[PDB]
């Protein structure tokens, strides 16, 4: 299953997060979507710590959403990278 980190656009607009879920649904590629801000004004500290650790980053400043990981665990990156991965 792919791992997609991002925003629920109903809480915080992220059109690239939605494009990423639509693409995986078109390819019938099973995925788990991880919402790093489950409520307006509350970050899920545990899943951001998880993400930054996998990306080897000391800070969320600069982080771009969505961030997608392959079923094998490899970091793919953003939406354009995901699109390119299926080509």
């Amino acid at each position: 299953m792919f791992k997609v980190y991002g925003y629920d656009s109903n809480i915080h607009k992220c059109v690239y997060c939605d494009n990423a879920k639509r693409l995986l649904t078109v390819k019938k590629q099973p995925f788990e979507f991880i919402n790093i801000m489950p409520e307006k004004g509350v970050f899920d500290d545990e899943k951001i710590a998880e993400l930054l650790t996998k990306l080897g980053r000391d800070t969320q400043i600069g982080l771009t959403m969505p961030q997608v990981f392959a079923p094998d665990g490899s970091h793919i990156g953003g939406f354009d990278q995901l699109r390119e991965y299926f080509k």
